[PDB]
């Protein structure tokens, strides 16, 4: 019932900031920090528990992951993973957590790791076709999906679909638009890409993807241009949280109504922050 926004950079700092929304008050608070400054980081909640999964503290690509107790309000180190990985996308599905591509500091990655909680250990599963960081990861009908990024060379906008009981990724539909550091959730059926960069423009676009037609279709933008955005789905909402407008790192939250098609401003972050990974537990 509860929003986290978890890390990211303000323009100055690599945060450790975790903050938490309550949307029938519609304030955020601080609760406790990261032990480690994580921005890129990949968040997803499994079993009671929001785990932080790597990202960049201003010197050293993390392959470090902790997770946080919301009865505690506390982070604990877990097992880290066998590559490190900023500007990850993570996701969970069937009682594990993937961790999907990202940037070790020199390469970009197309390899793919699971988290079992059950044994505390991560294992490699079967690599992306298109390496790629800043990618968003969304679940939807037993199948993961990889939307955009950014390969070192090129600006993405092909979306890969990771079928766990086969262990394989095929490519759908691209995006119509280009998008690193897009943010990505899933409501009623639809996957919806939120915002990220081209490679020339930082955008306010928005497209929903029906997997029954293999087909991405633009829906209302944003009041305001996002890269490196949070995107996370609570209670048939989409929060589109924080972000950067291509001038200034935001704290500014929107969130999007289907039954709308609008996106409203709800309550501002303390701390501006792009990077940032979203969680809902």
């Amino acid at each position: 019932g509860l929003i986290y926004a978890v890390g990211g950079y303000d323009g100055n700092t690599h945060l450790n900031s975790v903050e938490a929304y309550d949307p029938e008050r519609n304030e955020w608070s601080l609760v406790a920090p990261l032990s480690t400054r994580r921005s890129g980081v990949g968040v997803a909640v499994l079993n009671g528990l929001i785990y932080a999964v790597g990202g960049y503290d201003g010197n050293t690509h993390l392959n470090s992951v902790e997770a946080y107790d919301p009865e505690r309000n506390e982070w604990s180190l877990v097992a880290p993973l066998s590559t490190r990985r900023s500007g990850v996308g993570v996701a969970v599905l069937n009682g594990l957590i993937y961790a999907v591509g990202g940037y070790d500091g020199n390469t970009h990655l197309n390899s793919v790791e699971a988290y079992d909680p059950e044994r505390n250990e991560w294992s490699l599963v079967a690599p992306l076709s298109t390496r790629r960081s800043g990618v968003g990861v969304a679940v939807l009908n037993g199948l993961i999906y990889a939307v955009g990024g950014y390969d070192g060379n090129t600006h993405l906008n092909s979306v890969e679909a990771y079928d766990p009981e086969r262990n394989e990724w095929s490519l759908v539909a691209p995006l119509s638009t280009r998008r690193s550091g897009v943010g990505v959730a899933v409501l009623n059926g639809l996957i919806y890409a939120v915002g990220g960069y081209d490679g020339n423009t930082h955008l306010n676009s928005v497209e929903a993807y029906d997997p029954e037609r293999n087909e991405w279709s633009l829906v209302a933008p944003l009041s305001t241009r996002r890269s490196g955005v949070g995107v996370a789905v609570l209670n048939g909402l989409i929060y589109a949280v924080g972000g950067y407008d291509g001038n200034t790192h935001l704290n500014s939250v929107e969130a999007y109504d289907p039954e709308r098609n609008e996106w409203s401003l709800v309550a501002p972050l303390s701390t501006r922050r792009s990077g940032v990974g979203v969680a809902v537990l």
